[PDB]
């Protein structure tokens, strides 16, 4: 049931992307072939103590959310966590981590920016055949900062523990959520699946 839990928030979450499918390929649904916990104590009391710190600042609420985060670099991030030393401030919300509610925005980050070139083996975006991993994450966002248009920063504004990029006519299609310190997000599920063909 957890796992099905799991499943069903990968595939609901999906969206038309206004790209076409040109990041990360053409699809209304996937095949979800396996789906892991991830149990890594230190990173886990890391996160935990940061997750109480961030409560006691924010009126006893952590604003905790179940978020996916979409990287060539999975495999590093369950063994040593997410790192705001490899974020840098090019991004829309400038030197932060990345994470969205919907599992087809951050399909689009699995091999790079934009995509980059798709899969190692067939060098396409939009590639049915090899396997993807997402990972669905706890993510404290603590007092959140509420921006529409791009904001460059280093770090979470004075007195916030992120910020929630809302969409915006000119802006953005779909949320999305930013940490600026890697402690204040858990790799909870790692998701190996397909992108189906419609
Ligand atoms: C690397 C990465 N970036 C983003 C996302 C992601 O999953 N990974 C989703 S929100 C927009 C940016
Ligand atoms: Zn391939």
């Amino acid at each position: 049931k957890e796992f099905q839990s799991v499943e069903e928030e990968m595939q609901s979450t999906v969206r038309e992307h206004r790209d076409g499918g040109h990041a990360g390929g053409i699809f209304n649904r996937y095949n979800i072939l396996k789906i892991q916990k991830v149990c890594n104590k230190k990173l886990w009391e890391r996160y935990t103590h940061r997750r109480k710190e961030v409560s006691e600042e924010n009126h006893n609420h952590a604003n905790e959310r179940m978020l996916f985060h979409g990287s060539p670099f999975v495999n590093a991030i369950i063994h040593k966590g997410f790192d705001e030393r490899h974020a840098y401030i090019g991004g829309m919300f400038g030197a932060g981590i990345y994470f969205a509610e919907n599992s087809s925005k951050s399909n689009q980050y699995v091999y790079g920016i934009g995509g980059g070139t798709g899969c190692p083996v067939h060098k396409d975006r939009s590639c049915y055949i090899c396997h993807r991993q997402l990972l669905f994450c706890r993510v404290t966002l603590g007092k959140s900062f509420l921006q529409f248009s791009a904001m460059k920063m280093a770090h979470s504004p004075p007195g916030h523990h992120s910020v929630t990029g809302r969409p915006s006519v000119n802006g953005l299609a779909l949320a999305e959520y930013v940490i600026y310190r890697g402690e204040q997000a858990y790799p909870e599920y790692l998701i190996t699946y397909q992108i189906m063909r419609p």
